[PDB]
């Protein structure tokens, strides 16, 4: 049933894992699913849309996992508060790195993908910018920079580090220190004068 | 002569500021350059290659601009210094956002331009990095992250940060508020504990 759908899915994000959407065909997707070329056409329209629900899954996981974290504050210093959002976000998106690294591809192709990620990280940084409004209300940080604005930077330096990072990309921060690097920059930008 | 190579590339840097690469033809260029299409081939063997010319020239020009801000020091506080770098990049890509605009789109197709990018930026992330060390060894500094690992991300971030900027993405900074947004969070991170 959608049990196709999500045989259709795994596969995709499987073969993601080796070869990029131009090199894997409808015929390698529907065979992997265990299905014919017409059913998949059921399912799905094109390799792109395949690509476009991964993204919505892996992007939804980790905003349904950063609402999680906000409605159970950790009970720390605000340097482990930070840590703890960005590493939702490192964590989801870490354990899709084929599906990161497709999507961010496709963002130069696809409207509904460029909608999407848009759509996300609009929110993230309504979201950073109302913590840090409310830090700066609380008296913990310094009126510095407009906070939507600040957020805006961190969030895109977010983006590119963690994705160069997971892409091994030359040059990136190594992926076991991109946490600590990003939450230094977050948390001396965010509390500093 | 190499006058039919810059009218090639001024015509080229023209026309992408009107649509992409893609909706670009030889026809297009030779004609706005005055020759035929033949001719066009003698002087490059593609469209593309007329892009890794002209992203090669912006690369470079930022590059020569910091080397000469690198050989005179501006008499300045910490804030200004780096700020006056950030500017060579604010104002080099900043003048040439179509160029910018389909040289980042090109990285995802071209490995000659994906290794140009990469070049320039592990060179301008070594520079970055070697300021840092220079200020931590002079005391005005504290020793906190490694100084590359710092200077990566700041980097990424800035390059994110500027191009989202000047292509207006949804979200970005306004391009009139980027340069003190980036100033902040290299300041506040760079010096900060
Ligand atoms: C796709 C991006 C989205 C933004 N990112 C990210 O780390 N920011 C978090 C930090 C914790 C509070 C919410 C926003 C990077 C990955
Ligand atoms: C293409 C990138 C390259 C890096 N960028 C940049 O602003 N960094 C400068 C800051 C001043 C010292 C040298 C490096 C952003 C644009």
């Amino acid at each position: 049933g959608d049990d196709r759908e999500l045989a259709i899915l795994a596969t995709a994000e499987n073969l993601l894992e080796d070869r990029p959407l131009a090199d894997i065909s409808v015929d390698d997707l529907a065979k992997g699913a265990g299905i014919s070329r017409p059913t998949f056409y059921f399912y799905f329209p094109s390799k792109e849309a395949v690509l476009l629900t991964l993204l919505d899954r892996v992007v939804n996981q980790a905003d349904m996992a950063l609402q999680t974290l906000a409605e159970n504050p950790a009970d720390t210093d605000r340097e482990n508060m930070w840590r703890t959002g960005i590493n939702v976000f490192f964590e989801t998106f870490g354990s899709h790195k084929a599906v990161t690294r497709a999507g961010q591809a496709a963002r130069a192709t696809s409207v509904e993908v460029a909608e999407l990620w848009s759509t996300f990280m609009q929110k993230w940084i309504a979201y950073t910018a109302a913590v840090i409004d409310a830090e700066r209300d609380r008296g913990a940080a310094p009126r510095t920079l407009p906070a939507h604005e600040l957020a805006t930077a961190l969030n895109l330096m977010n983006e590119r580090t963690l994705f160069a990072s997971f892409a091994g990309e030359q040059p990136s921060v190594p992926e076991a220190r991109v946490l600590d690097t990003l939450v230094h920059i977050w948390v001396t930008s965010i509390y500093g004068e």
